[PDB]
């Protein structure tokens, strides 16, 4: 995909933002779902308001034609929306607009048609009821996994955006549940907590990488996606985070070589919840959230700004991701000592969609039971 490098840069800019704020919180978000929602929104915007959004998603508008940006997203979307999908991704974006705004039909068509997204009209005159309808939409869309997403609305809200994603992947080569046991997780150099720890002896795409001073593990999911886990050497987490680049990730993805390892990887259930006005504001996207907003592609008559924009991402990592029996296979394990590679201290990860190479998720686990 032509927009993948931009999405990768966007992932890292957003990640580094969130990490710079604190190294004591788990991080999990979807560069793809956030960028898709904001590229979609830009269709309703003009001039500086429009350009700030696309530049804040790491597109250099002097270099990449807008049609290519949207064709990029639309290609990515139809990949993630395949009827077959074993990925089982649950994602949506909801726009909630004041009833009695005269809405531009082209915008509503672009949202639904091009971006296969949803737009609703609500009575923002009733703040509590609007919040309920927004939260109900998300709860319904996730058949119950995300509850009470929006906690507050400004009394002057006339436009809110909610973007949700939940993923529980199925490993192509799964862990056996019988092997999951409680183990130490080193939350710092002197402190441990107990966490459920999966383990398997297998042939892995795994390597210890000098440039990143980290172990780098790639594991495939059923459907079209790969999880990449980066385990920094003692004291090297900040180094790892600084050194990550699109080129480097591309190299790992091209490596198919496999070697024996006794892998220990925690079960995880992690969420990330982000105020996108706040977070994207630090990346330069500010006008669309301000009284200045040029949202004339959405409504021509009345003033409009985006008052509320929230992202919530939910990840489960477990042994199989399904109760179904998987395809039986056999990996040939050499008679030699496998390295023991334990994801039992803070680590960073990315999930990549295989067709486009896009960064579906990025995160950091500082403590599995936080």
């Amino acid at each position: 995909n032509k927009i993948t490098p931009n999405l990768a840069e966007f992932a890292f800019s957003l990640y580094r933002q969130l990490a710079h704020q604190s190294n004591s919180t788990n991080i999990f978000f979807s560069p793809v779902s956030i960028a898709t929602a904001f590229a979609m929104l830009s269709l309703g915007t003009k001039a500086d308001t429009h350009d700030e959004i696309l530049e804040g998603l790491n597109f250099n508008l002097t270099e990449i034609p807008e049609a290519q940006i949207h064709e990029g997203f639309q290609e990515l979307l139809r990949t993630l929306n395949q009827p077959d999908s074993q990925l089982q991704l649950t994602t949506g974006n909801g726009l909630f607009l004041s009833e009695g705004l005269k809405l531009v039909d082209k915008f509503l068509e672009d949202v639904k048609k091009l971006y296969h997204s949803e737009a609703f009209t609500v009575n923002f005159g009733d703040t509590e009821e609007a919040k309920k309808q927004i939260n109900d939409y998300v709860e319904k869309g996730t058949q119950g996994k995300i509850v009470d997403l929006v906690k507050e609305l400004d009394r002057d809200t006339v436009f809110a955006l909610v973007n949700y994603i939940f993923f529980k992947g199925k490993w192509e080569r799964p862990f056996e549940v019988k092997d999951t046991e409680e183990e130490d997780f080193h939350v710092d150099q002197v402190t441990t907590v107990k966490v459920p720890m999966m383990k398997r002896l297998g042939m892995f795409n795994i390597q210890h990488c000098k440039k990143l001073s980290s172990w780098v593990l790639l594991m495939k999911y059923l459907g079209n996606a790969t999880a990449i886990f980066f385990l920094p050497d003692e004291g090297k987490l900040q180094h790892l985070e600084n050194e990550l680049t699109h080129d480097i990730i591309t190299k790992f993805l091209e490596n198919e070589d496999r070697r024996s390892a006794s892998l220990h990887l925690p079960k995880l259930s992690i969420t990330g919840t982000y105020d996108l006005k706040s977070v994207l504001g630090q990346l330069g996207i500010t006008k669309v959230f301000s009284n200045g907003a040029d949202l004339s592609g959405v409504t021509e008559e009345a003033p409009l700004k985006l008052s509320k924009a929230v992202h919530k991402a939910v990840l489960t990592i477990d042994e199989k991701g399904t109760e179904a029996a998987g395809a039986m296979f056999l990996e040939a394990i050499p008679m030699s000592i496998p390295p023991e590679v334990k994801f039992n201290k803070p680590f960073v990860f990315l999930m990549i969609e295989q067709n486009t190479k896009s960064p579906l998720f990025m995160g950091k686990v500082v403590n599995p039971t936080q």
